[PDB]
């Protein structure tokens, strides 16, 4: 009966580079979403994206990123992060069987999926493609680029599961432990931001289109006059390590991951059904008897979805209600990267001893009557959190993550 | 620890619509690599593919197709087919939470995520993008466009690994099973048949050039004169059940996942190590007291790759080695689907009696004597088999199967 600790964390967010930046923008409530000239001038109706402000050129060996997307790109610094913070020495995650990666994105690399269609069709053709397309395009990009220059020996491959994508990773990872396969599985995902996707999400008006004048108030998580998420890129990467190996080598513990549910609704393909999230969040808690001190939303600031897991958290807590925030108000969607990134701000609360605002709310959605939202940064010992994370597909996944004592 | 065996399959591919028709062309030797006008017209020097001969017009409800891309078709055909096969119906699948779905792709959709890109650019703009690409591109089409309409309420998600992706999602269907998490998990994947996404394999020299005038002889495994694999399409669907479940049914049990490995290279991006093959089978025969009978490898028709496996598998039984074939060499290389495929021609050789033959080979690579690689069609009494998966990034599967026995 294997336990589960994060020991490390790495970030590259659209409100943060590393996690002391996303720390003081979480406190402070700042927004990371921006006006984009690229979405505009693509002919998309949302103008407003969450990205990554960081130049990434020249911070990876040339030899390694040549086979890179954006996605590959974000975890691969994030990876660089979470291997400094946990303390892992090379000889002690490389060329070692016990330890794996599993990590995804939810949309592999359109734009060089797009870009070798492009080229194939010009007057160069395949010298014009080049030979690294494959590597970038491919869905498991994020976990071969990976994988391989750090010299990982273990499981590697990449969950993919749309907007629960990264979340799925940190609970297989989890799983991996349990089965005493792994002593250390890094987790986690990235996602790329360009026109090429982000205006599929738009031709199906799952983007927010009428606060382009005003970027830093589009994304509104259970605002009456919502309009969609805001789409975001970047990503994230926690160091999943079975306890007793954290503890011999005198490892940094942030939290246990005492519990992990994944469900399907097997009902529609882009709204959620409510009755998986019930399970699915009930499954994360079976023997969790420690009360849920904050709940992280999936909250992606749409009509539907928003008071859909509401009614959900509802009905797995009733008068037991914890406090709530959707930090998506405040980062925008960035797809399969952010279960690993809403896991990292959740444990950043935990480690620090607050809870962020869930901002934009200028009128509180009817049906958020009665419920902790919380919407100003507030100091508080926490000790239990819950992150929910629902993509397309019905797909679900909540990760419960705990303090250790002393 | 709970034991998984398999109650039901399904298949799609270059060599059969059916598991009858997939019968009928592997003790035939029969080839299902042709000309493609579409890969010459697209520019590309590889002029060959395995395609599936099928019309699915029709064949899946238009409200439930109309999110689909290729990949998911051929992944729902093939789970039909395996659900009637596993002699399931509605009443004990559907809406159950102790039964998931674990099935992915290679690459999601490049022929959509161009399609997209292609009409966003003309004058329609959103209109002519339309509001289904996103679940047809997006990496976890296949899982997310068949656990919806097949209504489950278990697992449900995709895992990705290049051409090992199927074989995983297999594996980590077992990882359910032992786990007690689920009773029954249907586990596989589909890739679909592009330029698009070809061209990125020609663009690389991956793909097969020479044979462009004789197709049914480009794919030729083992072969001196081997240039590249041959591209194809398809999908795979195999129903991973806990064993008391299936016998307190009196389910049909083809055989028991004896053994799943996982492991990773840590070395080259598009090139294997060999190194991480070995563990990786040792990895997947750890408590097996059955020798292995049939060995199905990777083996995709590549200089490099061929006699890279070939030296792990000495390695691995060193003067013991087992019946080896390479079923690539009449089917081509459905990628993400081919582990999956592959598991499933390895189910029928052992419920059949017979080694499938591994075509092809006018001259056998003088890196392949030593080996018993066989070239006819052979009728023998197999009880353990071997499937091997390989793919970009050092990913590596294997699965070993064998007859049931209490
Ligand atoms: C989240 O579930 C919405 C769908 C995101 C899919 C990944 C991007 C193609
Ligand atoms: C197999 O490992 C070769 C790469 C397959 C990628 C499929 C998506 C482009
Ligand atoms: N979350
Ligand atoms: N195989």
């Amino acid at each position: 009966m294997k336990r589960a600790v994060i020991t490390g964390l790495g970030i590259v967010s659209s409100i943060g580079n590393n996690q002391q930046e996303v720390l003081a923008s979480l406190r402070e409530g700042r927004s990371g979403i921006t006006f984009s000239q690229e979405l505009k001038d693509s002919g998309m109706r949302s103008h407003v994206w969450g990205n990554v402000k960081l130049d990434t050129t020249g911070l990876i060996d040339r030899k390694v990123v040549r086979f890179m997307s954006d996605a590959s790109i974000y975890a691969f610094l994030s990876m660089e992060q979470a291997i400094a913070d946990a303390g892992l020495s090379p000889e002690a995650y490389q060329n070692n069987p016990r330890v794996g990666l599993i990590a995804g994105s939810g949309g592999g690399s359109p734009r060089f999926q797009v870009f070798g269609a492009d080229a194939m069709r010009g007057p160069r053709g395949l010298k014009a493609v080049g030979p690294y397309v494959v590597t970038k395009a491919m869905a498991s990009g994020v976990s071969a680029c990976l994988a391989t220059p750090f010299k990982i020996h273990g499981v590697n491959y990449s969950i993919s599961s749309a907007c629960a994508t990264s979340a799925h990773c940190i609970g297989n990872a989890v799983e991996q432990i349990q089965l005493g396969k792994q002593d250390i599985v890094f987790a986690g995902g990235g996602e790329e931001l360009c026109w090429e996707m982000a205006c599929e999400f738009d031709a199906m008006g799952a983007l927010s289109t009428k606060y382009n004048d005003t970027p830093e108030k589009a994304s509104r998580t259970y605002d009456a006059h919502r309009d969609g998420f805001v789409i975001a890129g970047g990503g994230g990467m926690v160091v999943v390590e079975e306890l007793e190996h954290a503890l011999a080598r005198g490892a940094h513990i942030y939290a246990e991951i005492v519990g992990y549910g994944a469900t399907s609704d097997g009902a529609d393909m882009v709204a959620p059904s409510g009755e998986g999230a019930v399970r699915c969040m009930k499954m994360a808690m079976h023997g969790v008897d420690t009360p849920i001190d904050y709940l992280n939303s999936h909250g992606t600031s749409t009509p539907v979805g928003d008071v859909k897991e509401l009614a959900a958290i509802r009905e797995v807590f009733g008068d037991k209600s914890p406090a709530i925030s959707a930090t998506k108000a405040m980062t925008g969607h960035s797809l399969g990267a952010a279960g690993v990134q809403e896991a990292i701000y959740s444990l950043l609360m935990l480690e620090h001893g607050f809870i962020a605002p869930s901002i934009n709310i200028e009128e509180l959605d009817e049906q958020a009557a009665g419920l902790n939202i919380v919407t100003e940064t507030t100091d508080r010992e926490l000790t239990t959190v819950m992150s929910n994370s629902f993509g397309f597909g019905g797909t679900n996944a909540t990760l419960v993550m705990r303090k250790l004592k002393d």
